[PDB]
């Protein structure tokens, strides 16, 4: 469908809230839903990818390409030297690789490869970025805008700022779309840089666990206790779908029927 665009250079809470709502309605399987939370399609949807264009205050752009089944950033393009430059992780290959290369930068127009010489897993990204953990990498709307400027159209940039930009972009686009809690952490701190708290990391880490739990619930009761973390890192025991439902924007795909509402 339509490329979804977010202008980070000229943002408001309301435009970012709109962007989330957009991304969530385009990503979701139109029919699937459990306890009223929309669920992503499986890997045989009629449309398998989503493109997301971001703009900085410099007016430079970066377009991310997400796999729609699990909202995974597979790679990105920028305008470079009158060419479309595509950057793809080193583990995307064959039919996926050439749907990504050709949808970010079509055949009929000039393009040039610039590999991401690592994979898109958080550990790998933390390592290139030089941090033990991603709570050391700050997030925010100015940071996202500044980061687009540091890479878009630049002949040379380090793998450290590229991995920092991808830690920020995966969390403010993909994690924020999966979790309404992370979207509300960006709006709360809209006008500042912030470090993700311990509930933000735990939710990221447990999205699959959470999706399967809700999908598998009977009359609103979770199959077993779910132990997550509060904003201060203390333990939180979830027993019922409506204790976690305020924080979840989308569900990972889980096979089978579930209570739809
Ligand atoms: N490049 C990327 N894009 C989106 N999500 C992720 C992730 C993490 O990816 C997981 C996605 O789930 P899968 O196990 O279905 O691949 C989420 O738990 C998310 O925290 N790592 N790298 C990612
Ligand atoms: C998916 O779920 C449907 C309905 O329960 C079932 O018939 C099918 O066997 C499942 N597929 C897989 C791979 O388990």
């Amino acid at each position: 469908i339509n490329t979804i665009t977010f202008d980070a250079g000229n943002a408001t809470i309301n435009k970012y809230a709109t962007f989330m709502e957009s991304l969530r309605n385009e990503a979701k399987d139109p029919s699937l839903k459990c306890y009223g939370i929309p669920m992503l399609p499986n890997t045989n949807s009629t449309i398998k990818y989503l493109l997301v264009k971001l703009q900085g205050a410099s007016l430079k752009t970066i377009t991310l390409m997400l796999r729609r089944n699990n909202l995974y950033v597979m790679g990105y393009s920028d305008p470079y030297d009158n060419k479309c430059r595509y950057h793809i992780f080193n583990d995307i290959k064959g039919t996926e690789y050439s749907d990504v290369e050709n949808t970010l930068c079509p055949s009929s127009n000039p393009r040039v490869a610039k590999p991401i010489n690592y994979n898109g897993l958080y550990p790998t990204l933390e390592k290139k970025a030089g941090v033990t953990s991603r709570n050391e990498v700050q997030l925010g709307i100015q940071i996202l805008s500044s980061d687009i400027g540091k890479i878009s159209g630049q002949g040379s940039f380090t793998e450290k700022i590229e991995a920092k930009f991808l830690l920020v972009a995966i969390q403010m686009v993909s994690e924020a779309a999966r979790f309404k809690y992370i979207e509300n952490q960006v709006k709360t701190n809209f006008n500042r840089d912030f470090s993700p708290n311990d509930k933000v990391l735990d939710l990221e880490e447990n999205w699959g666990k959470i999706s399967t739990a809700i999908h598998n619930s009977k009359n609103g009761a979770l199959p077993k206790p779910l132990e997550l973390k509060n904003a201060d890192g203390t333990k939180w025991i979830v027993l019922r779908v409506d204790e976690i439902k305020p924080d979840v924007g989308l569900l990972n795909y889980v096979n089978g029927t579930c209570q739809a509402t």
